[PDB]
């Protein structure tokens, strides 16, 4: 039992672990196509001997944070142990090594969506971002009177093929994922799995439908078993009005009961109706998660808010070290030092704050970060909060 | 079709009403305890002719703002029409002139728990709480190596029967509805008939149990139909150690296989966990409604974030006025005025902004609230926040 | 095993039986208030030997046929063989008493709510009624333009307490039973404990309300699971104008969101509204059973229809014997003979056909009736349909 | 904003509304099958400016009346708008633009099922038919002993794969079509994709099976997911002898639970049984809707009852002129007048009535026909009266 790369003679039995460990596993096929954005030294294997029973990599993506910074970033997945070789340690062993490769790339930050909230606390990950799925009964849902686009006139608004309009799509997710925090770069190779996902598999999914705006899109698709409910997979909106253009496009879907989507917590959606209640959470989870890897170069790179007043402070991570935080007028400036720490977090407390998705003093009611200073908390709470609000790009 | 204050004559008939229209109806009983809260002339009625077929009234309460700031608030509530005569405008009537009298009385704002969302919505009443139902998978759960109290010795908590120390919780919430936004004051006779619910009802409710700490609370009793659920009714905790102390107790009632709590969305319960996706949230709904009546007065008395550079702006209601708004050092200047508007919103939008449970850069893309400076709206979000996260008291 | 009249020391071990075999029993208090309207000797029982293993009773009735005739109806009720005898014969032979006593006392008809659609086919019971379960979503019901009462002004219909307007439900019970076919009349005894099962029972049904109307009115009670649902128990209209005007009170009740009512096939609220679908068939069952216990009696007292032209016909029941039927100008002779029979059919297809809920082509099809003149088959149709359409009084 | 007939380069935009728009769209490959029955110039369609955003068209079909009378009947299809274009006015556009197309082509009435029973209800159409499911618990169901075919012989029904024998079901229907009210015409092409049905699809429906008499024919399949229920989809019997023969077939099948069938509330199933009560009604809706084009052509055309005393009387229809109608011996009598009116109605009262399956009494008791002599409404209500029982062809 041992660690090593995975060579051509592997990768048939990668998808045997793959195929029995996830149950919405995209079959031998897919892989492929996912494997074409795993980088060199990338993935890890582990052998009994001798067949494999371990497996983790990580992706080469490029997340966006607040302030409209790119940052390379290493997407966790496929981590999966044999059922027969469990409790051993393969996991402690495998993640272990990849974060010694991820350090040595040059990568500021990793990420990863989990299968479970426990797996992943222990390993320097914490929950980044919030989904947040609404379910709208749209027989009920009338906009404000405040609403955009409430006059008559030709709507900006279209009902396409998602397969025919393929390079509308693939610009208009480039000035998105760009300006919003969480937002994750979509290569030639995605854009080729997620459009074959929208044509109608026989004892499968529905045929997707697509509703195009100049500066938005929604990628709907009607339920298999439940015929009154339209499943929004994905939605993207560039400006304020293409957001509720769509939704109104959406709600004009006379064939349905309910409209559902997994979006983000602070969602005007609710707002843009006249009874805000007909917009209801239905289902709340913890969407990405993030291991600062570089601690310095992370904070740093980040955009912070420019409303609060300058300080400077000395963080400790649990065994990151000690760093030097000077945060004023939106910049950071992150140096290790030596100094006495005034707060005190672990490497996934860290995570969670960095998109700004989770308050500081949330944090410090729970003991998961000390300080003395309460006013300290107070300031982290503002510098670290996001000016846009931050959304999941898409699962990985 | 008129519309008076009630006699003692028109209670019979109106018991009636309530009951009829209000399926959780106390009672003919305990609507008369409740009646003590409500001041002279602070309720009105519709009859026919003659018989009762509209009633409205308001209870004398005290809510808790950001800044430990306690201000007198009219609290609508036992707001009826007979199903014989909707649609005829009777509403309208009254609660016009519910809050004529309500200004009259110099009540700086005015608060109600909405049946649906969409009622209220042009009445001036915007929702300024949320509610946040979380259910535990308690035989999973384990708390977290940061959790205070994680070292063995005589636990502080106590299981004790409600009625036999009600002196206790009196004092302990009173601290509790002090310090915590949205709290409200509860008067003697509420807690008369919060201990008469404890008791179990011949096929009704279970009997309910406390578990008591020198600085909290939790009330929790068993589902009737579901003898594996315990539901949190109320959770009052004063210090950070009072919180995690009650929810080891708690997750100790090792009789139950889940325990539900209706809380506020910044609960610190799920980071208290190794497993944060434990704590889930399956039901979101708003809670406390806010319209604010006088408002130079409510904006003034509330306290702001000193976290935000000093700023002056002119803020129009939609028909309340024009009024001029200088925040700084955590307080603010308003008085009247008549020079132009930088940014429009309609009543309930300030509603919504004051405890600050809805972010205005959230309602200025929903158009909610208007404004040409983009500068603008990122102070109006950190200065509208709240330090301490709100919370919603009680129903009523 | 013997069979006999029951005594005063008989009736601790009726109720027995009773609660034992029908799990809606009133208990042994209701129970004495429903025996007030049993006849002397119209009641037995049989016993082992001793202890009563099996009863059947029935009651003085008054049934209303079409075209305004009431006649004095067996109301058969109670009827129970214990299971520890069971498939012995207790029932053939209770019911073959009972037929003997009716006769003998001169009941023109015989009347019962079955338990099975099986049990009473072969005894000369035919389905008579049928019931028609309708659930209204109040929240999308709108009322067509040509509804009756469709302006502004007060509402003739008033909410009231059922317990304290016992006199004008009587009054207007009384003129609807009178008018419409199938309806019973209604005694002190059975007011005494309809109005005692409207109070709230502790664990059991909540509080009945009352929609009152001078010529209607609606009894409803909130289902004590489904608290979105109101279910009228009873809806007695006189006059068109009072069935709708009910009906827009009862969609009134802006608490709910469905509304159903057990009525009959012939219910004109479907088109009543501007949708005639919102108005769903939820339940669909036979109510009523009529045995005919005179054939020629029950055939001349009856109405039928003017339109029809005059025929003279001669109709044989299995074992009720042969009898000649004149049927012209909404009065028929019928008299016994022994000419050649025409149509030939079961005692309780007479049953069936008499009230006219079941047309004579749709039991000739089943050839429950045999005839081989085609075009008597259709005058059959056409004399038997009552003009006001058939409806279910109360349950027995 | 146009609307024009549609061309060759509209069919495949027409494809992307029908299934964006329509669950059960057959597909772009079986709409090319169903266009051969749309005449020229049966179509229309609305571009934006351009793509096409509203879509109506009208098939050329047979349906039959009362009295065996064949009448060519516009059936309106295929009938949507796009979601980004409504409440603008397209439907009122369409609609009214081949109610103008159907005047011109000679029809004397129009068909279509609806979605809502509310879309319709002011364009003229009316509820013409009623679909009644039953769902038989065949363990229980035993045959009367009146019911046909009752001793031991050979069975003149067989188990036959439905493809095999498509030419009699064509010979089996065309007799039911004919003979039966509410039948339609079902050419080479419909059957084509009734029998491409049959086949079980991978993950969709199961293999379909047929009982073939003589006299008619059961088209059946096991339910998806519901493996004991069985699906009667079609019932067709020419003999009351047929209907009795098939059902003794269908409850034969000992691998089902229940048998579920949408039919017409006079099928004579339930008299067939020994518990009438077996044959539940689950599921009650309205069938076929019917805008009368031409009042006098369609009203001379249809048979009527000969049990009704001879009547004349002048009938208006709110904004289609008035008539004179005379009914005597079976057939009537209209031209246009402008005598004073005796009975108002709209046109979608007319609809109801035409096929005989809604009765006048009850929608003079909505109002919705009213008139001031109360015995024209009985002579109505037996005049329109079908002799043979009204049921609904196939859903188009
Ligand atoms: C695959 C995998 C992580 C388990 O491997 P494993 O061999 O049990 O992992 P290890 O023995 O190295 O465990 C190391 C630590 O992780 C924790 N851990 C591992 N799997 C866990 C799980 N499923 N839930 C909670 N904690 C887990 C253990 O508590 C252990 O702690 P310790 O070091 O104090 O003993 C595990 O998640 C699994 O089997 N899941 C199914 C496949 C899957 O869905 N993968 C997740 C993709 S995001
Ligand atoms: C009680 C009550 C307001 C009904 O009275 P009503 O006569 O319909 O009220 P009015 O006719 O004065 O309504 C005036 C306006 O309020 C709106 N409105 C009133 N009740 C409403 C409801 N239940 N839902 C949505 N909007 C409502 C109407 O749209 C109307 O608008 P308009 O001025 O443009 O016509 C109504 O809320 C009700 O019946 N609810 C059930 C009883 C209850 O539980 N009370 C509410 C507790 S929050
Ligand atoms: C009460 C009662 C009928 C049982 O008595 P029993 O001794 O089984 O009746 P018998 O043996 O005299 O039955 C005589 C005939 O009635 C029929 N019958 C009796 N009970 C029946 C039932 N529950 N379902 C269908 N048919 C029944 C039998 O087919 C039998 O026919 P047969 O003469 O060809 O054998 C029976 O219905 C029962 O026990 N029910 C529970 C109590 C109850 O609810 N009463 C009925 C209210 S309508
Ligand atoms: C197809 C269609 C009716 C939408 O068209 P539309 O542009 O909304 O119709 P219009 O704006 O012309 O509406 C005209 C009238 O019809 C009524 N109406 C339209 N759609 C309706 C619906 N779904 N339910 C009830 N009423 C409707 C409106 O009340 C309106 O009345 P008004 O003149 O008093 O304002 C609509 O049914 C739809 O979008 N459904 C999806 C496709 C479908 O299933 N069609 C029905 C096949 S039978
Ligand atoms: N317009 C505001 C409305 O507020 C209240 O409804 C509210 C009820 O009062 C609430 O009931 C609560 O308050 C009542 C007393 O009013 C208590 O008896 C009960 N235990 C407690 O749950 C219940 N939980 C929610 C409901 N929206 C008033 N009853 C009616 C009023 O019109
Ligand atoms: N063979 C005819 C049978 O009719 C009745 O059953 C019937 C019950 O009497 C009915 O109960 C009704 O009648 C009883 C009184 O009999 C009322 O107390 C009760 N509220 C009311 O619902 C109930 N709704 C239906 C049931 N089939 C008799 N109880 C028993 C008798 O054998």
């Amino acid at each position: 039992v041992t660690l090593c790369s995975p060579t051509e003679d592997d990768w048939p039995g990668m998808f045997l672990l793959a195929a029995a460990s996830f149950t919405d596993f995209i079959g031998p096929e897919s892989a492929t196509a996912w494997r074409t954005l795993v980088p060199t030294d990338g993935a890890v294997v582990v052998r009994d001997g001798s067949e494999v029973v371990g497996m983790a990599l990580y992706m080469d993506l490029r997340l966006t944070v607040p302030g409209e910074v790119v940052l390379p970033t290493a997407g966790l997945s496929f981590v999966a142990v044999a059922p027969t070789h469990r409790r051993r340690g393969l996991l402690r062993a495998m993640c272990a090594e990849l974060h010694r490769r991820i350090a040595d790339s040059g990568y500021p930050v990793a990420a990863l969506h989990a299968s479970e909230g426990g797996i992943y606390g222990r390993f320097g990950y914490g929950p980044a971002t919030t989904l947040h799925e609404l379910t709208v009964d749209r027989r009920f849902a009338r906009f404000h009177a405040d609403a955009p686009g409430g006059g008559l006139g030709g709507s900006s608004v279209r009902l396409v093929r998602p397969t025919e309009h393929r390079g509308e799509f693939e610009a208009i997710y480039e000035r998105w994922r760009q300006q919003v925090p969480g937002g994750l770069l979509r290569p030639q190779v995605l854009w080729d799995e997620l459009l074959a996902e929208a044509k109608a598999a026989p004892g499968g999914d529905r045929e997707s439908f697509a509703l195009l705006h100049p500066d938005g899109y929604a990628l709907y698709r009607v339920d298999r078993t439940d015929l009154k409910l339209a499943r929004v997979s994905e939605l993207r909106a560039v400006t304020a009005d293409a957001h509720c253009a769509l939704w109104r496009a959406l709600i004009g879907l006379d064939s349905m009961e309910r409209i559902s989507i997994i979006t983000h917590p602070q969602d005007p959606l609710p707002h843009l109706l006249t009874d805000t209640r007909l917009a209801r959470t239905t289902w709340r989870q913890d969407g990405l998660w993030l291991r600062i890897m570089n601690v310095p170069a992370a904070l740093e790179a980040r955009g912070y808010a420019h409303e609060v007043g300058e300080f400077s402070t000395v963080l400790e991570v649990s065994d990151g070290g000690r760093f030097a935080l000077k945060i004023g007028d939106g910049r950071a400036r992150c140096t290790p030092t030596d100094a006495a720490a005034e707060i005190e977090m672990d490497r996934d407390v860290l995570g969670s704050l960095y998109l700004g998705a989770h308050r500081a003093s949330t944090l410090a009611a729970a003991n998961r970060l000390r300080t003395k200073d309460s006013q300290l908390l107070r300031r982290l709470d503002a510098a670290f909060a996001s000016d846009v609000p931050v959304q999941t790009a898409f699962e990985f």
